[PDB]
């Protein structure tokens, strides 16, 4: 209702693997099932938007694409639109290619959207928004003074609602250059629970608290 | 490593209603908290402290001018000053001029301030006269360090459009303590916690 856009910094993966004394890989892979579960739950709960802070480099981008071509099927099956934010220009044509395609393919779903922040940084997003305005100004730029609406509409998140609740798992209490502009009035939630241990139940408890705050 | 502390001072009104006192009373108490915390930060060698109805502002600036001069506290205002009267805008500018020569610690008051508007003005400026660093250097906080610790008193847990860019990697603290009741000792407890967080991430 009042909660339309939930954003999450999924922290605690590698660390969750460490307490089980395991290699970094085990951790993230599990982190990936939570992501799936959490998104499906949000999809089935009338959330309008969920943004997740996704993140030798060529290799990571290999796994990403695999990751996306793999679950491509789960976006269609649960009616979930896909959107990527971040500096995609720094991607291999192949990844940028699969990214753009999953977007095309899912642009049909309008109820729930899952946004993945990839090679994402808020200061960088704002910098690119600025470059966007300098390179292609609004035609009436001359008659303008306040540019907030103009910036809002050039950010990677244009047309998504603002963030209502920004959650960070894993124990740390910092925004980490994530959706700074979009979370200007978001309710902030923090939990020590590591990401791979995070459940829809835990998220249900947090949402319950959210409503309590929202007098 | 704590160089820039920023604080959202909230709870003055709620504090006055609890005490069945007039708002002005909660504001007067709040100004006393602001003064004590500012002096504490200067004595503890922070580089910068940023703090987030005009009646009280002109009075404060007039009455407190002497405390700045008497404690080597440089004063700077951030925010949209055009939205102020000639008189007020001039008094703010004059206090900055009166204290620009103090170079160790700066108290920054965010007046008619919002981050989105600050970024808007910086963007307008760059478009007009042409990246992260360029933007950073056109913000109102241009010659200050990034925020190391952003604290919000009063109980709410939201950034409220305050120093969003500058607090990108700041450690966030929240306390239910209402601003008029907040003391230097409370801040001392928060800062010991800050240093403990810093030890823990590297551990």
């Amino acid at each position: 209702s009042t909660l339309k856009h939930l954003a999450i910094i999924m922290d605690g993966n590698g660390r969750w693997a460490k307490l089980k004394n395991k290699a970094r890989a085990y951790g993230h892979k599990k982190g990936v099932k939570t992501l799936k579960d959490i998104t499906i739950w949000c999809a089935n709960h009338k959330l309008e938007c969920l943004t997740l802070y996704a993140f030798e480099v060529d290799f990571l981008m290999k796994m990403l694409k695999k990751y996306l071509k793999d679950e491509r099927s789960t976006y269609l099956d649960n009616n979930i639109r896909f959107r990527a934010i971040g500096d995609l220009e720094g991607f291999s044509k192949e990844l940028r290619d699969t990214i753009l395609q999953l977007e095309n393919d899912t642009r049909h779903f309008k109820d729930f959207t899952q946004v993945l922040a990839l090679n994402y940084g808020s200061k960088n997003e704002l910098s690119r928004a600025f470059k966007s305005l300098l390179e292609s100004p609004p035609s009436n730029i001359s008659l303008l003074e306040s540019l907030e609406n103009e910036i809002s509409n050039r950010l990677d998140t244009r047309n998504l609602p603002e963030v209502d609740l920004l959650l960070r798992t894993g124990g740390e209490m910092r925004l980490s250059n994530f959706l700074l502009w979009q979370s200007s009035y978001a309710e902030l939630f923090f939990t020590p629970i590591l990401w791979p241990d995070f459940t829809p139940k835990d998220l249900e408890n947090i949402i319950s608290d959210f409503y309590k705050r929202v007098r």
